[PDB]
């Protein structure tokens, strides 16, 4: 398991909860010197349980699948929650077993369909520490239009952050103030698969991609990104979702 606590938090407790988180997820390989996760994981252990507590000692566990950094469900006191889909029904059937009741939200968890209970694209969501407090808060009470939305910010708060160094950095800039995530956060989000497939695909191809990743850049601008020796690959991801998952 891992853990953090908003109650003190600063730039530095969230980077050594986001380092635990990456370490929490295991690989047996690194390609190009990033980890490469797991084609699969059977059982309970494809789950790793985050406690997060807010500001005032409250808290969640979030179920993450570990191949993939995809949230499932979590449990809020005695209830727990799911995404509408195959992937979390299946998870289920392994985390938090001992809740008194089980809700099954009323969609699956992938960016589209959130934003769409939400009312919102993410674009205008702020994230940050306290938008993170607020989710926690958010989550310990059922209501599906406002889980949505807390659920936007805990997604990028914990998995794309820990997918991308950038979004972690972004975050802790974002310790004390929210602000709605940068394009080019935006663009990583959207990217995680192709960048993983092509820095896979590099390794018989002499470092460069099959096809090339357009992204957004930290000045506001498209930019085209070809080979391992791109910052987006030296420096920036910091894991790989194994081909074999896409
Ligand atoms: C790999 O990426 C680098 C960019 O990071 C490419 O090189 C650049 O592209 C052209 C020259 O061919 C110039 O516009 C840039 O200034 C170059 N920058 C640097 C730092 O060299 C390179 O072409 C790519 N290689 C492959 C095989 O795709
Ligand atoms: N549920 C989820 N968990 C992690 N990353 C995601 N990206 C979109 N939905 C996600």
């Amino acid at each position: 398991d891992v853990s953090f606590r908003l109650s003190g938090a600063d730039p530095s407790s969230y980077g050594m909860f986001i380092k635990d988180l990456r370490n929490a997820l295991p690989h047996t390989e690194k390609v190009y010197n990033i980890p490469l996760l797991l084609p699969s994981v059977s059982g309970a252990g494809r789950y790793l349980l985050m406690h997060l507590f807010n500001y005032d000692g409250n808290t969640i566990t979030v179920a993450v699948d570990v191949t993939n950094v995809y949230i499932m469900g979590y449990l809020a006191l005695t209830t727990s929650y799911f995404h509408n889909e195959p992937a979390a029904d299946l998870a289920s059937q392994y985390v938090f077993r001992s809740a008194r009741r089980k809700i099954t939200l009323p969609y699956s968890g992938n960016y589209d369909r959130l934003q769409i209970a939400a009312g919102k694209p993410r674009e205008k969501i702020p994230i940050g520490l306290p938008a993170l407090d607020t989710a926690i808060s958010t989550l310990l009470h059922y209501d599906s239009t406002a889980a949505a939305g807390a659920l936007l910010v805990l997604i990028q708060t914990t998995a794309e952050a820990a997918r991308f160094k950038y979004i972690e950095q972004q975050i802790q800039e974002r310790a004390y103030r929210d602000e709605v995530p940068s394009s080019a956060t935006i663009s990583l989000e959207n990217s995680w698969s192709g960048l993983s497939k092509q820095i896979q695909l590099a390794q018989g191809n002499n470092g460069v991609f099959r096809t090339p990743t357009v992204l957004v850049d930290s000045k506001g601008n498209r930019v085209q990104i070809t080979n391992v020796t791109s910052n987006v690959v030296t420096s920036n991801i910091q894991l790989l979702l194994n081909t074999k998952n896409i």
